[PDB]
């Protein structure tokens, strides 16, 4: 990262201003900045360094190393990173679309070859970073962007901020994830690998498919234990719908054990993903609202 030039002399943007905040968390905030050489459009990521402790400036930075070690196409592209005497500013390639999930709920037609898109995108992108070694440990609807407003724009994921580097197998990294995505292994804090990201796929694609989570409980504790005894079903009447293809890949990949779980690559070989014709082709409005109840309910 650049720790000698300031962001600022090479990107322009105006902190202040409302209409630049592209997203507000409770972390960072990210505007909208334009490169003052290039005119290239970017988001840059704006993290104060004030009130941080050593080990969020650390999880900061292993971030950055991980955003620059990959440069794929479903990946949100980070083009810089900095850091002066009280920010960080990481920026990335600008990205439009918004939410895959938000998006999705206002599309009149969606079905299972869409959902395989996006599924075939976010396992490629995946399939990058394993191949590397890198596990995102936090894949979400939140990490799933849009490149544009267009349709047909790409899927990329994002915020490499929980993502850790696996060097000598399975190995813990600690407990972290948002719960509904959490995988067996890291709810029972054992050592880990690639598989959890597999795992966040899975219940993603549930999703993806019907429109609510496999997993749902208000009780964390409760929660843990439906995804530790991998309790999920596929209920009539919206199951009945799907292909079964569909049904088998989502039991792989929420497989409770990650050695019978299959890697990104196998998985980019399953039916469901690689023929353009196994998915179903019928719209399925019901997993459309039932969608916007799910998109409404993790919000609140």
């Amino acid at each position: 990262m650049e720790t000698e030039t300031s962001f600022f002399d090479l990107y322009d943007v105006d902190l202040k201003d409302k209409r630049s905040v592209i997203g507000k968390g409770a972390f960072s905030t990210v505007h909208r900045c334009v490169n003052k050489r290039t005119g290239e459009v970017c988001a840059v990521k704006v993290i104060a360094l004030k009130s941080l402790r050593s080990s969020e400036i650390n999880k900061i930075k292993r971030e950055i190393g991980i955003c620059s070690s990959l440069q794929h196409e479903h990946i949100v592209s980070m083009r810089r990173a900095f850091r002066d005497e009280s920010h960080f500013y990481l920026v990335f390639e600008y990205v439009s679309g918004g939410e895959l999930f938000d998006e999705i709920v206002t599309r009149k037609f969606y079905n299972e070859k869409d959902a395989s898109a996006c599924m075939h995108q976010i396992l490629s992108a995946l399939q990058h970073c394993h191949s590397k070694n890198i596990i995102h440990r936090d894949l979400k609807p939140e990490n799933l962007l849009l490149a544009s407003k267009d349709p047909n724009a790409p899927v990329k994921i994002t915020d490499f901020g929980l993502a850790v580097i696996m060097e000598q197998g399975p190995t813990y990294f600690g407990f972290a994830g948002t719960p509904g995505y959490l995988s067996p292994e890291v709810i029972r804090r054992v050592p880990y690998d690639t598989a959890v990201d597999v795992w966040a796929c899975g219940v993603i694609l549930y999703i993806l498919l019907v429109g609510y989570p496999p997993f749902w409980e208000e009780d964390h504790q409760k929660l843990y234990a439906q995804i530790k005894n991998c309790q999920y079903d596929f209920p009539s009447p919206e199951w009945d719908s799907v292909t079964t293809a569909a049904k088998e890949l989502i039991k792989a990949m929420l497989e409770p054990n990650p050695k019978r779980r299959p890697t990104v690559q196998e998985l980019l070989q399953h039916p469901w993903i690689a023929r353009r014709d196994v998915p179903g082709s019928v719209h399925r409005q019901a997993t459309l609202e039932e969608l916007k109840k799910f998109n409404a309910r993790r919000k609140l």
